[PDB]
This record gives structure tokens, sequence and C-alpha cells, in this order.
């Protein structure tokens, strides 16, 4: 059978977008019980300003409070160099960079232009390939933008072939807003599968419109054979308060084998990593 791989985001990715501190000693026993589910790669936490993000304030006791299962790598998110720094003093098996493919947003969440946001990750991609470290890129606004509108496909793949050219193994495609359709989504893929292979993207769909397992079809179709989905649906929309946020990564793996994918993952850790995470998102 073809395999499927997930790139669990709930511990950072889901976190983050959560109007609440969750205790470190639940950061990590959440993360103790996703290493448990098989996956390869787990987003552990992010070494950014804590002024911008303070749920993840913590990054660097939960690094150091998680267990390492040894045949599961760590990977954390690095703003900048500084960064870049405490993440190999974690002990980070890999890292990851970010960046968007709308100027709107990017002056607006990063504050700098697309391109100045591309020189700055120069450096911090290179120490890192130096190192010998895996280095990921998060391109935001693949379809739309919250500030700009709809984010032409050539626009995405233009940073994305600026991303791989500087390092990158592998760049993961996000509908930020979750406004992507199979359609919009499948023009968008189209433009990227031109300038790089499938097997270096990854899916980042947000369920937010209910769109997210029809868009993950799509890039199935298009070759795309990894995702990136919340356990419990960790992490919602600011955009959209309350609204579905990243895409359930239980539905996600639910529908991949059903569709006779082989994940690697157990759907009954998952489901209780689930639970576990919804005693802290409701509250
Ligand atoms: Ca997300």
């Amino acid at each position: 059978a073809e395999h499927v791989e997930i790139v669990e985001m709930a511990a950072r990715d889901g976190l983050q977008n959560e109007k609440r501190f969750v205790p470190t000693a639940d950061k990590i026993a959440l993360i103790n019980r996703l290493s448990d589910c098989g996956y390869a790669r787990i987003e552990a936490t992010s070494f950014v300003s804590p002024k911008w993000v303070p749920q993840l304030a913590d990054s660097r006791e939960v690094m150091a409070g998680i267990r390492r299962a040894d045949g599961v790598r760590y990977s954390v998110l690095v703003p900048n160099m500084k960064g870049y720094e405490a993440a190999a003093a974690a002990h980070a098996d890999e890292i990851a960079v970010f960046i968007s493919a709308s100027e709107g947003f990017s002056k607006a969440n990063i504050n700098c232009t697309i391109a100045e946001s591309i020189e700055r990750l120069s450096p911090v991609i290179g120490a890192a390939i130096n190192d010998g470290l895996a280095i990921r890129g998060y391109v935001s606004c693949v379809v739309e933008c919250p500030y700009d509108g709809p984010v032409t496909p050539q626009a995405v793949a233009s940073v994305t072939e600026q991303l791989f050219s500087l390092g990158c193994h592998e760049v993961s495609l996000g509908d930020t807003i979750g406004r992507g359709t199979p359609d919009t989504v499948a023009a968008m893929l189209d433009a990227v599968l031109a300038i790089a292979p499938a097997h270096s993207l990854a899916g980042h769909y947000h369920d937010t419109g209910g769109r997210a397992l029809d868009n993950i079809r799509v890039s199935l179709e298009k070759g795309l054979r990894v995702f990136d989905a919340s356990v419990g649906g960790l992490g919602g929309c600011p955009f959209a308060p309350g609204a579905k946020g990243n895409v359930d990564t239980v539905a996600v793996v639910e529908m991949l084998h059903e569709m006779g994918f082989e994940t690697g993952l157990d759907l009954d850790r998952l489901r209780s990593a689930g639970l576990f995470t919804q005693a802290l998102r409701q509250d």
C-alpha cells in the first residue's frame, strides 16, 4: 500500500493558536502521548519572541522535559538566528522556518516584506545545513490572504522555489485562513509542482471552511504524501474565532486508511491524545 505521513501540529501550531497558556507539565504530557502515536516527526515548540507568542514561552523547558522516543524527530520553529541557537541548544532534531506568499500578511505577521524575510532566513538555513539539521519551510496564504485577498499560484510557486534553493528539504503549503477549495488548491499545486517534486511538498489545510479533507484528496491525486494536522483540531483561526482551525489529525488518518493509505499511526492512541488536548481546548 501507498504510505502517507502526517506531521503533528498540536504541540506548536495548535497551542500557538489558542487564547490561553497551557501549563508546561501539560505540554510535556501532551507531547509524550503524541510520541507513542507513531509519528515520524513532531513539532515540539517554537523559539519565537515570548511577547509575540507567550503561549510557547516555555519552549526551553518543554524540549528539556520531553522524552525522546529516539525513533521520532522533534523539530522546532525558528524565526531568526537567535532562535536557531536556542534550537541547537535544546537539541532539536530538525528545524522549521516560515514565510508568507502574501506581501500584506508578511509585513503584518513577520513585519517585513516577503523578499526581506527570505534574505534574513538565508543565514539561518545556512547555519542549520552546516550543523546537519533538516530544515522545512512554511508558506502561509497559499490560497488566500485575509489582507490581500486571493494569492496567485505563481506567487506561491515563486517563494516555494526560493525556499528549496536556499536548502529546505520540504515545504508546507498552508491555507492559512482555510478558504481553499479543491479548485484553488489544485491550481496552486500545479504551479508549485512545476518547480518542485510532489515528494518534497506537504499540505497544511485548515478545516475552517469545512474543506480540509477535500483539499487533501486533491493533493493526494496530485502526488502529495505528507500533510500537517492537529490531533484534536488544536489551534483555531484568529480571523474566525471559535471556528474550526487546523484539520483534525484523527479525521485525516481515518479517511486516509479508508483510501487504502497506510499512515503507520495508532488510531486509538490518536483519539486518546485528542481527548487530552480537548481538556485544554475548551478550558
Ligand atoms: Ca495551522
